[PDB]
């Protein structure tokens, strides 16, 4: 069934606790969602200076997430948001380049082999692996298309020597926006993104160079020099679902808008995005459940929040997600 849900960030940062909240799973299940992605920072169990370190005790926390996934009917997709030699997160600068460095790739495979072995008994109904979050545009001085595909193929091969049936999720290139043409591997799904356009979704975002973005507006939002509307969004995701002609399913592993964009603009944009995803049968995950991109505790100035067990619920946003 089409995946619909959220990312949970309790293992996202080097400062994260690793302690996920069971009530998140309870609530999203009661709202009829069925998917969570877990973007993980490998430094929570490893070392900046030695990428082969694994502190296995950390994964007792992920074991709990898998239990709650099974208890509440929520598929768990575990992802490396930071891995040896790569992350889009600037909180730590990687000293090596995963896409070129043999040692970082060995460590990458070492981590994924450890994780594959730990969860070999867990069905892909309940658990998938997203090997690496948001590879860059394939500039071959950093990462060629062939660099990426050969590494992903090698890593999948090693994972499936351990667990032959494990479902793998593969992010598009260009930070999850470009389909990967020559990765037609059995039992995989490719993952796109729903942040187009940045003037709406990343207005005043501190971790992006956003100082010159125009006032958010939708339609006619702005994204790296180009103006977007729902027909342009439709065209974009039509190129994605072309992967289905090669036997490859697609879904949108992250989407949403930050909390400095006027709510009326966010809801107009999100309505169009979700209508396109329903049209094309594309699953989705909002970047936050609780948090600035989320339906809860998003700290928007212009929302009449609903009380939700000590939290603040954006009911309009939730009901949009629930209807698509």
């Amino acid at each position: 069934p089409r995946w619909r849900g959220f990312n949970l960030l309790e293992a996202f940062s080097i400062k994260s606790t690793g302690n996920f909240k069971e009530e998140d799973f309870l609530w999203m299940a009661q709202w009829d969602f069925n998917f969570v992605r877990i973007p993980m920072c490998h430094l929570l169990w490893s070392d900046r200076g030695n990428p082969f370190i694994i502190r296995e005790d950390f994964f007792e926390k992920i074991d709990r997430v898998i239990f709650w996934g099974e208890k509440y009917g929520i598929h768990i997709c575990i992802s490396l948001h930071r891995a040896p030699g790569y992350s889009v997160n600037k909180e730590v600068e990687e000293k090596t380049n995963l896409w070129k460095d043999e040692t970082a790739q060995e460590a990458f495979i070492h981590h994924w082999s450890f994780i594959a072995r730990r969860y070999k008994g867990i069905s892909s109904t309940h658990l998938s692996f997203n090997l690496i979050n948001e590879p860059p545009f394939p500039d071959p001085q950093i990462m060629s298309v062939e660099d990426h595909n050969s590494l992903i193929k090698r890593t999948i091969t090693e994972i499936r020597k351990i667990d032959p049936e494990r479902l793998i999720i593969i992010d598009g290139l260009g930070y999850g926006n470009i389909p990967v043409d020559d990765l037609t591997i059995e039992n995989t799904v490719q993952s796109c993104r729903g942040y187009i356009p940045f003037s709406v979704t990343h207005y005043k975002a501190e971790w992006v160079d956003s100082k010159d973005f125009p006032v958010p507006e939708w339609p006619n939002g702005w994204h790296f020099g180009e103006y977007w509307n729902r027909e342009k969004l439709l065209e974009h995701y039509l190129t994605w679902i072309k992967l289905r002609q090669k036997g490859i399913e697609v879904f949108c592993g992250e989407m949403g808008a930050y909390n400095k964009t006027p709510h009326d603009v966010v809801l107009k944009w999100l309505e169009d995005l979700l209508e396109i995803f329903k049209t094309l049968n594309i699953g989705f995950a909002l970047w936050n459940f609780r948090g600035p991109f989320g339906i809860l505790d998003s700290e928007r100035k212009d929302v009449e929040y609903e009380e939700w067990y000590g939290h603040k619920l954006d009911r309009k946003m939730l009901e949009l997600l629930r209807k698509y």
